[PDB]
């Protein structure tokens, strides 16, 4: 069964195997006196690994690298951050010092700089217009349009039919909108429909926080966003 907060204390990281050569990584962080979980992805690319997102902070990200070497034993050579917030880029400096090449879209890199957050080194081309997709090793990267943030990317693993939605997709147990200070509420439902149109065959869907499910998570997120819009 999928790990939850009660089973992970801050500073530790769990790995969960989704399919052959595809794992999620789960970590926790405190904020405002509550404890929140957070997901990223690991995908095998021959004899190397691609990482999607940090584990939300420098200490957690060092623990993530140690857990990968203990449990998988292959080198992490590249990492992609899916938007500019600290649960996605916090820990980029640890990755860089370990020899991992770090990547994000130019939009993400600019917004991280304005915020004073850590800045991935390399710029991903071909993702500036809504509906754009590019291949990056064993995954496809897709820019659906503005949603949780103006820069948010989603990631698809074709060999395993795994769709990683990041923070643009909510878990089923979340019934109210989360942090929306940087969101585009007007465009978020349209961006979700672009994901459904491009990846209708997805079998596993991973939100940025909480439990995986199926494609139902997309309509669920639209329902929650529209209710918040009508507040
Ligand atoms: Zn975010
Ligand atoms: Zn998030
Ligand atoms: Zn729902």
């Amino acid at each position: 069964e999928y790990p939850t907060v009660s089973e992970i204390p801050v500073g530790e990281v769990r790995l969960y195997q989704i399919a052959d050569g595809v794992w999620s990584h789960i970590a926790t962080q405190s904020f405002d006196g509550a404890v929140y979980p957070s997901n990223g992805l690991i995908v095998r690319d021959g004899d190397e690994l691609l990482l999607i997102d940090t584990a939300w902070g420098a200490k957690n990200t060092a623990a993530l690298l140690a857990e990968i070497e203990k449990q998988i034993g292959l080198p992490v050579t590249r990492a992609v951050s899916t938007h500019f917030h600290d649960d996605r880029v916090g820990g980029v400096d640890v990755l860089r010092a370990a020899g991992v090449a770090t990547y994000a879209s130019p939009s993400t890199r600019r917004l991280a700089e304005v915020e004073g957050n850590e800045i991935p080194t390399h710029s991903l081309e071909g993702l500036s217009s809504s509906g754009d997709a590019v291949r990056f090793g064993p995954v496809e990267l897709f820019y659906p349009g503005a949603a949780h943030s103006t820069d948010n990317l989603v990631v698809y693993v074709p060999s395993a039919s795994v769709l990683y939605g990041g923070c643009a997709i909510y878990e089923l147990s979340r019934t109210s909108a989360g942090n929306v200070a940087d969101a585009d509420l007007a465009e978020w439902p349209t961006s979700i429909e672009r994901i459904q149109q491009h990846y209708p065959e997805a079998q596993f869907v991973i939100p940025g926080h909480g439990l995986p499910g199926g494609l139902d998570l997309l309509k669920h997120t639209t329902n929650v966003v529209k209710a918040h819009t009508n507040r």
